[PDB]
């Protein structure tokens, strides 16, 4: 069921920032990778003495990347005077973050119908406060609190062109391209405790819980399930050790471990990204076995064709069904250097009416299928 | 005149380090962005819980991309026991280094008969050591000295597969991109007082000095004149501010400022790269007016013909000419956030009979030609 709890109005997912220490090597090797155009940038040639910020995005996702400059280039600043265009910025956790975690998600930020509100109501329930409301030139206000981790929730609000301060790129700089990824479907964490982080993220902001192989995880939804916030825990004590217990040993603790971006057209987009894999994209985990794909016939059968689910065979695509949609999905090998963040590409199919949130779940049906398709590919 | 006065032997140009935050990120960004090939590792998927670095090469250049894992994955190690491919490599220096510089070159390497002897000859005369020589798996020798900044130089020496330690990459991984570009012809350093700077780094190596607008520079060189060393001071109290000011402002102080690689066929190697620029690559500084392509031909036209200089236009190559050779040139914009590191692709034509190092200069002389250009295009 669906109580329709939330504490706050909220509206979609608006943007992912990333904290690096560079942000346009990263933000090149992502715009290439993925398909994505730059829109915005907030840096020295924009006035920002304090941080460079460039805005990739592709239909209605945005992703953000943000690294410090030299502190030296503000000393001269305080917070009325900053030329930072993110207000929230401060050097030196920008550089404990990145020296903690390597590269990863600092912020998944949610459009709600007032800023100010969404923080007073989220701190009087418990929200740990990151960054106070402020109000960027009477137009947007934004606010930050802890989610898990070093990652934070942030609100933004419009009264009525990313964020003032931000200038849009010249198109001789913004090359037009588009492998058909249109929005953020979900952004899932790791935590060592599953049930204090979702006691506290739901105590929060009144999301509600969403309807066997290293993890146990639980879905927090907003009203309409639009917004969608998974966390994992590891499951210790087995023959092969947890992922999650991976990441949080690399990571050094808990963060974000996969953004899921929806394709309108996920073997477009899969066909692109990995033309590109060796020449700068990404790389995607390694295909399942053909026994999987023999066995897809009698499950999703239904829904793809003969010639589709070949084609899903090519790509390496995975497929899961629930009681009211099916899933395409995949997986890249992590973004950098550690064992930590992850993409996932998916594709729903059903629960129309506009779509649904969650339209086939999250795959989690594909765990023992996997399992099922090795255990028979040595035989 | 050229007195050969090398302490020890020197061979050439070995390798260039740079210190990242994330090396994947980056190393793939420069590998689609100017033609290289990825061709060896050492991270954690080789047994190194240190640092993660990769190596791209295009003829005999080769790029080191190194960045640090968390330190608690190596916490139980001690140098003697230490699982880092390069035994210099410290966390602390690593993170500081990036923090205070952002992108930018550690290591400047070049191959020497014997590293142990360069090593102590150089800091018997004046050099500061910053790693003592250490033999790796009986077959290759490294030392480290400073240069200038934190910048150092690295010596290599092989008895008889770029460093023990490091594995050859998967050619699934291995995409063979070539744009023409084949080696480092020279690594230039900014200091705030050339002077000291030179005195320092000419008494430790013995290498000699090799034969108006922001700057005041002198070219170390090796006996053969094939490792180059050019550095640079600020000019100050002029009308425009000096670049090398502008980079020792945004470096925090002294540092690698540009590295030349010479092309096979410059025209090849621009094509490509621009190509590439707004998809991920390296942009170009702006290119010269028409009328410094008009006055081309009153100085290059026995060398190049009319529609060589015509395609120097479209891809905006600068061409100077020495008493001895013609040099082609054209730099990139900075590689990373801040106004710092770029780099220069150069194609000499002259000086045989192999080519003699230097031919045609180092484009001095395409200053006061871009200033006339410049007062004759408002004509
Ligand atoms: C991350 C993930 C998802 C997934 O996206 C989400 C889940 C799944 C319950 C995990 N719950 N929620 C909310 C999700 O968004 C689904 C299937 C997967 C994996 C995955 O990582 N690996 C490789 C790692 C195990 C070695 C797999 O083999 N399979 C089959
Ligand atoms: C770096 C550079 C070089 C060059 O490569 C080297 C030099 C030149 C004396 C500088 N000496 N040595 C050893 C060299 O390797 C040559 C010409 C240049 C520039 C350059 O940066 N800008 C733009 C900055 C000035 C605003 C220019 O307009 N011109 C024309
Ligand atoms: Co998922
Ligand atoms: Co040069």
């Amino acid at each position: 069921k669906n109580p329709k709890s939330d504490k706050f109005k909220v509206k979609r997912f608006h943007h992912i920032e990333f904290w690096c220490g560079d942000a346009t090597n990263v933000a090149r090797r992502f715009s290439w990778g993925l398909g994505m155009r730059f829109s915005a940038k907030s840096d020295l040639s924009t006035g920002n003495m304090v941080h460079a910020s460039y805005l990739l995005t592709s239909g209605d996702l945005r992703f953000l990347f943000t690294a410090p400059y030299s502190p030296s280039l503000s000393a001269g600043e305080i917070k009325p005077t900053t030329t930072a265009s993110i207000p929230s910025f401060d050097h030196g956790s920008c550089r404990s973050f990145f020296s903690s975690h390597g590269l990863g998600v600092r912020a998944v930020a949610i459009e709600v119908e007032d800023a100010e509100s969404a923080f007073s109501i989220s701190v009087a329930n418990g929200a740990i406060p990151s960054s106070p409301p402020i109000v960027l030139n009477e137009a947007v206000t934004i606010a930050e609190v802890k989610l898990y981790g070093d990652v934070v929730l942030r609100y933004v609000s419009y009264k009525a062109e990313f964020l003032p301060g931000f200038e849009r790129v010249e198109d001789a700089s913004s090359f037009p391209l588009d492998y058909g990824i249109r929005r953020l479907d979900h952004a899932v964490g790791n935590v060592p405790e599953l049930g204090p982080a979702l006691t506290y993220v739901a105590g929060f902001t009144g999301f509600h819980q969403f309807a066997e192989s290293g993890l146990n995880s639980a879905v927090l939804a907003s009203n309409d399930e639009m917004v969608l916030l998974p966390i994992n825990e590891p499951v210790h004590g087995t023959k092969r050790k947890s992922q999650i217990q991976t990441y949080l040993e690399h990571n050094e603790g808990a963060g974000l471990q996969h953004l899921a971006l929806m394709s309108e057209d996920i073997f477009r987009t899969l066909r692109e990204m990995r033309k590109r894999s060796s020449i700068g994209g990404f790389d995607f985990m390694p295909s399942p076995p053909p026994t999987y794909y023999q066995n897809l016939k009698k499950r999703v059968g239904d829904v793809l064709s003969d010639d589709q689910i070949k084609e899903c065979e090519e790509l390496g695509i995975l497929v899961d069904r629930d009681d009211q949609g099916t899933l395409l999905q995949i997986f890249t090998k992590p973004l950098g250097d550690r064992p930590t963040i992850f993409i996932e590409i998916i594709q729903r199919v059903g629960c129309m009416m506009y779509q649904s949130g969650g339209c086939g779940g999250f795959g989690k049906g594909n765990f023992s299928e996997l399992f099922k398709s090795i255990e028979e590919y040595e035989k």
